[PDB]
């Protein structure tokens, strides 16, 4: 279940692959619950990323998105431009998410693989942005009712 093996149950959506994938999640995934002052996106990435803290992260998705508007799809759909998003992705309750997983893919170049579950039990849907370059290992989340955990394959 890491991101190469799920996209071919995906639709290609340009740059990202989406497909209804119905696991259950106690069978198939470790999940851990991790604080936040927003929607615990930053914090379960943060964990994952041993050598970036949630402030160091916020600061490189800014720097990126102000020297790579052009390449990115997600955050310039929502914002009017670099700055507009920096301003509301460095308030203290902003909601992290796919705009965010984007950014995190293309700057890091690792795989980001979201999964969503609707009834907390199975999952209903997974988003997956497939490697860009480096050898850092997959970033993996559970989106569920409006926050996000960390989510690992069980071995």
């Amino acid at each position: 279940n890491l991101s190469e093996s799920l996209i071919s149950d995906c639709d290609n959506l340009g740059n990202f692959y989406r497909g209804p994938i119905v696991l259950d999640i106690n069978k198939e995934f470790t999940i851990e619950d991790v604080p936040g002052d927003g929607d615990c996106f930053f914090h379960c990435l943060a964990k994952q990323l041993p050598e970036v803290s949630v402030s160091r992260l916020k600061g490189i998705i800014t720097s990126y998105a102000l020297r790579n508007w052009d390449t990115l799809t997600e955050a310039p759909r929502f914002y009017s431009d670099p700055k507009d998003y920096e301003r509301e992705l460095n308030r203290a309750g902003y909601w992290g998410g796919t705009t965010e997983a984007e950014i995190i893919n293309h700057s890091f170049g690792v795989p980001v693989v979201i999964w969503t579950t609707e009834d907390k039990k199975l999952t209903s849907a997974v988003q997956v942005w497939t490697r860009k370059h480096g050898n850092l290992p997959e970033l993996h989340l559970l989106h569920t009712g409006t926050h996000f955990m960390c989510l690992a394959p069980i071995v």
